[PDB]
């Protein structure tokens, strides 16, 4: 079944004493749950074994109390007593033949340490890079770094007694105390271990050394290392100090983990980032090193992954995201079924959850992170109770399509209608605006899925009246028929309709999703919603010759983005487009030819031209229908009606795909 130009993707690789069965390699990326939600740990990575990847790695395993990014949930290797619940991690991973990785970290000035109450540490005192707690990263002795290195070797004994195959030295991200030693901006050490990049470099070898001594006759050792941070100009380059390390220690360890310092680099949104974005960047590490690379791209094509191997840039194709949108990526190639891939789209929404420290979810695929809590699977669903039952879904936007793939696959008879001459819903005009191209996968995927299955009925060009849904008498109603951008400039911090909101220059985002653009001249964008609709309305309206002037409530722009690690790049994009910053600041009111607003920490007024004004405050759900229909059911007709998605309630994508599996699971339960 499998097309045999990808039978290179499925040969083993020695990785020091131990051997993946293929190249697909699953790169340690945080789930939000620690030792306090093991269960949830355990059936995520299980379906990741289950799913065909050679090796699954766990997260950042903090090696001692003094390291901690809390309120996270996080693993743990500082204390004997993790031992066996971490077994249970390996058994689930070791069970269908995939590798047992774990990320043993150390976060040096990364974070507060705050779970112990403990001081956090650093080469030199500063306060935590990510982190406004109030306790310093204390300067260490020599003795704290003798101390460091017995917790990492310790930390590295208890992983071989976990049973994991490949234990890792971490020194990426600015989330490592040997990152902080490395780099000139925090090092500011006068001894051995600070000044010339020998001393630097010092902390990393003679750890690394440790981790080898202690475990490496059955343990391999991993190096993950960030070659380059492209956050600031730290002198931390690929050409420089990233070639420097890789060269000192070339053939030291018995895997390269490689990547670009800083997670909103690393793990690149596909607002700003495509495919295999690093290579350039890592692209020397295999000309360095005899030893196996294992490198990321948001890789999802499998030619891409075939070139990667083929032209010599990676031995392991290295994925977080993409394992997380199809745990089953490599059970699928291997069967021929490359087609079904179910494709990250790079919204960077499993990114958010976990930097508001919460349980990881994915807009693609709603199974992940609810293996355990709701007993949802990446591909088996119960099978329908009496097959024979109709469905009808009214709404073609990733809710009801979910919902119709998610009952379709259980094996129900399923009709899906929607009003527009192209499946997608809210995605038809939101895929068209600049920078969202690659969210069509979420329509993509499940139309391609829906189309090919007998017991589907697919009506592209049918707005149904209450009437038309009766008619049919479908044994299910599910109602997913979405929202509207509402344009009173209410829905956060005004309950009250802006004055001169109704004059004829006021715009919303339906007037942009649909092409219909203030011909040039100024334009004031009102961002209430705080997520990328206001930032991407901007940069369409720019890009059109306009002047744009961003302006938010909120003291940062589009504020969600600090947690899609977004933000520096959609701040970056603006400066370059010329778009204006304003924030801290809302609107009073609108006249013909400016806005009246007001700062909000001491309310000093200004007026601001604007020939055009965008109004990007929330979104009104069309649920009339759902209304009519539980109104209409006199016990005759449609005794069963559910509603979904942003016609329950407005929300990212995700939540519409969340609603559409918990629909297409609960039914005839
Ligand atoms: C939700 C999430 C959690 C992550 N947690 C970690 C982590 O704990 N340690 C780490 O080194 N990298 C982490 N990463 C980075 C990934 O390992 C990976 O390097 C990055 O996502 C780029 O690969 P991708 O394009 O396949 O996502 C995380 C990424 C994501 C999206
Ligand atoms: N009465 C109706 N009949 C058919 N389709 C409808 C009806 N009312 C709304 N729709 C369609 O349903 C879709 C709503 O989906 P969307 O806005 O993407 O929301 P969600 O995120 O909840 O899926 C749109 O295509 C909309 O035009
Ligand atoms: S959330 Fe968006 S980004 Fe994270 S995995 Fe699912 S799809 Fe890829």
């Amino acid at each position: 079944m499998r097309d045999p130009r990808y039978d290179i993707l499925f040969e083993p690789v020695q990785i020091g004493p131990v051997t993946t069965k293929n190249r697909f390699y699953v790169v340690p990326h945080a789930t939000a749950m620690g030792m306090t939600a093991l269960e949830e740990m355990i059936a995520f990575r299980k379906a990741r074994a289950e799913g065909g990847w050679g090796v699954v790695c766990l997260e950042e395993t903090m090696i001692h109390e003094t390291s901690d990014h809390a309120p996270l949930p996080d693993p743990r290797m500082y204390s004997d007593k993790y031992i066996e619940p971490l077994a249970r991690v390996v058994a689930a991973v070791k069970e269908h033949g995939a590798l047992a990785g774990v990320e043993l970290a150390h976060a040096g000035a990364s974070g507060p340490a705050i779970y112990h109450r403990e001081h956090p540490l650093s080469p030199t005192t500063k306060y935590p890079h990510y982190f406004i707690n109030p306790i310093a990263a204390r300067t260490i002795d020599r003795q704290d770094i003798a101390d460091f290195r017995r917790w990492y070797r310790d930390a590295a004994l208890r992983a071989k007694r976990a049973g994991f195959d490949i234990v890792y030295v971490y020194c990426a991200h600015n989330l490592s105390l040997l990152q902080d030693f490395l780099d000139t901006r925090v090092n500011k050490r006068t001894d051995d271990y600070g000044g010339i990049f020998e001393n630097r470099v010092r902390l990393l070898r003679e750890t690394l050394s440790d981790v080898k001594d202690a475990v490496g006759d059955t343990c391999a050792v991993a190096v993950r290392f960030a070659v380059e941070d492209r956050r600031r100009q730290t002198n931390l380059t690929a050409l420089e100090d990233g070639r420097r390390v890789v060269e000192a220690l070339a053939d030291v360890p018995d895997l390269w983990d490689v990547n670009v310092s800083d997670w909103a680099w690393d793990s690149g949104s596909s607002r700003f980032f495509e495919e295999g974005q690093q290579e350039p960047f890592i692209d020397f590490v295999k000309k360095v090193t005899s030893k196996p690379v294992v490198g990321v791209g948001r890789f999802t094509s499998p030619d891409a992954m075939v070139s990667q191997i083929r032209r010599g840039v990676l031995d392991l194709i290295g994925a977080a995201r993409p394992s997380i949108a199809d745990p089953f990526l490599p059970n699928k190639i291997d069967a021929g079924l490359q087609d079904d891939i179910r494709e990250c789209i790079g919204c960077n929404a499993c990114t958010a959850e976990v930097m508001t420290s919460s349980r990881i979810r994915c807009t693609q695929n709603p199974s992940a992170g609810e293996e355990h809590v709701s007993g949802w699977h990446p591909e088996k669903v119960p099978p329908a109770h009496n097959s024979d039952a109709s469905i009808l879904v009214i709404g073609g936007g990733p809710a009801g399509l979910e919902a119709a793939h998610t009952l379709a696959k259980r094996g129900y008879q399923v009709s899906i209608a929607d009003a527009g001459s192209e499946w997608g819903g809210r995605l038809v005009r939101e895929r068209r605006l600049p920078r969202l191209s690659a969210w069509g996968r979420v329509v993509d995927y499940r139309v391609g899925q829906l189309q090919t299955m007998p017991n589907v009925s697919m009506y592209l060009d049918s707005p149904l009246g209450a009437d038309d849904v009766a008619g049919f008498e479908a044994d299910h109603v599910i109602v997913a028929t979405g929202a509207k951008w509402r344009g009173e400039g209410v829905g956060r911090n005004h309950d009250e309709p802006i004055p001169g909101c109704d004059l004829p220059h006021v715009l919303t985002p339906e007037d942009i999703l649909d092409g219909r653009l203030p011909e040039g001249g100024s334009v004031i964008v009102y961002d209430e919603d705080y997520y990328y609709m206001a930032a991407v309305v901007a940069d369409r309206l720019a890009r059109a010759g306009c002047k744009v002037t961003y302006v938010t409530t909120a003291s940062d722009p589009s504020p969600w983005t600090h947690n899609t690690l977004e933000m520096v790049h959609v701040v970056n994009s603006m400066n370059e487009a010329g778009i204006e910053i304003v924030v801290g600041t809302a609107i009073a009111s609108i006249g013909p030819s400016s806005v009246k607003v007001s700062r909000l920490l001491d309310g000093r007024e200004n007026e601001m031209a604007a020939d055009a004004v965008v109004l990007v405050t929330g979104q009104l759900s069309e649920d009339e229908l759902y209304h009519q229909l539980i109104a209409k059911r006199d016990g005759g007709l449609l005794r069963s009606v559910e509603r979904i998605g942003d016609c329950l309630g407005a929300g990212q994508i995700a939540q519409a795909t969340y609603d559409g599996r918990k629909a297409g699971m609960r039914y005839g339960t």
